[PDB]
């Protein structure tokens, strides 16, 4: 063991957190989202048509400019809530800061304009389990464990607020004590295969409203917002007094700071987010509407129904993902 490597992340306005990786010899670089909610790796491809204008506006992998390439070409499709991305598998040598692994990844040749014209990232790196991976394709953190290079079989996340500075920082093989305070509070996974833990309550003010008897909480580094079931979120947004719109929830900007705290009850402690954490205070005007960084999503079986504690949450709490001990550690971020 003994190794620990830390990649550095750009924060596009608290909604996209991406960092650099290389593919090939010589390396071709890609801005990518590291995603505990998924297990596959992909980037856009040469063989993407120019019909897909998402591919025009992103960096493309070219197989023919890597001496380490290893054609497979098996079809791959990846479902996200905003439609799918399709491509073919291939293999090449991938660099993640200081670590280099031979990895099987997807070359996307169908990349929709919704959502990806708004995407500052090119690709995604799945940090979930092979159980979740499409194809039973060995995920990248499995292969990094296989190497016996890491100090401990863990990785961890730091998301900062967008101040205008350090955007964020993933750390493979451990955690950065400079970006959290106190010690970790650890919570064992329900089961292997999903970065998903049991939640024992969701509370507004002192009044514990929902998940009273218990429910699951997926810990999702690829998610921008906290999310819950539609029936959970409507009961939450009713309590907060937020209006719905086509796709998000809003409040009058002047009301934001007076909104109640939201507490999530995890491994015995409560994990509190104040209106400062969960609102986008662009102004404090009565004349404007400010978005809450929370929304509805009914994640299907088997993974859901479940809450997803995305970036809105991780910003406040540094998150270690323990693959050795099949648990998650939380700690007040700084
Ligand atoms: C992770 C790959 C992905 C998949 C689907 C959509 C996007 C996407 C996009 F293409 C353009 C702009 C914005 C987004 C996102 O905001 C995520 C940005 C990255 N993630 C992050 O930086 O998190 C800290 C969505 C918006 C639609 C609603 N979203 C979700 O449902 C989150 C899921 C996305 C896939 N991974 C599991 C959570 C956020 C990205
Ligand atoms: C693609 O990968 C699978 C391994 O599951 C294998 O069956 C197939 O032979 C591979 N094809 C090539 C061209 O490497």
């Amino acid at each position: 063991g003994n190794t620990t490597s830390s990649v550095i992340l750009t924060n596009y306005m608290d909604t996209q957190y991406y960092g650099e990786i290389g593919i090939g010899t010589p390396p071709q670089t890609f801005k990518v989202v590291f995603d505990t909610g998924s297990s596959n790796v992909w980037v856009p491809s040469s063989k993407c048509s120019r019909l897909y204008t998402a591919c025009v506006y992103h960096k493309l992998f070219d197989a023919s400019d890597s001496s380490s390439y290893k054609h497979n070409g098996t079809e791959l499709t990846l479902r996200y809530s905003t439609g799918t991305v399709s491509g073919f598998l291939s293999q090449d040598i991938i660099t993640v800061g200081g670590i280099t692994v031979t990895q099987m990844f997807g070359e996307v040749t169908e990349m929709p304009a919704l959502p990806f014209m708004l995407a500052e990232f090119d690709g995604v790196v799945g940090m979930g389990f092979i159980e979740q991976a499409i194809g039973r394709v060995t995920p990248i953190f499995d292969n990094i464990i296989s190497q016996g290079v890491l100090k401990e079989d863990v990785f961890s996340f730091y998301y900062n607020r967008d101040s205008e500075s350090l955007g964020g920082q993933i750390v493979l093989g451990g955690s950065d004590p400079q970006h959290y305070e106190g010690n970790f509070h650890y919570i064992n996974l329900i089961k292997t295969g999903v970065w998903q833990i049991q939640m024992k309550g969701v509370s507004v003010g002192s009044s514990t409203l929902l998940c009273e008897d218990g429910c699951l909480a997926l810990v999702d580094t690829g998610a921008s917002y906290i999310s819950g079931s539609t029936s959970s979120i409507e009961k939450l947004m009713e309590a907060l007094g937020a209006k719905k719109r086509l796709f998000d929830y809003v409040v009058k900007c002047n009301e934001g700071p007076t909104l109640p705290d939201i507490s999530f009850h995890l491994g015995g402690k409560e994990y509190t987010l104040t209106s400062a954490d969960y609102v986008f205070q662009e102004s404090y005007s009565s004349k404007k509407l400010c978005t809450l960084a929370i929304h509805a999503m009914d994640i299907p079986p088997p993974t859901g129904p479940t809450w997803a504690l995305g970036a809105t949450f991780i910003r406040k709490f540094y998150t270690e993902f323990d693959r050795r001990n099949n648990r998650i550690g939380f700690a007040l971020a700084r």
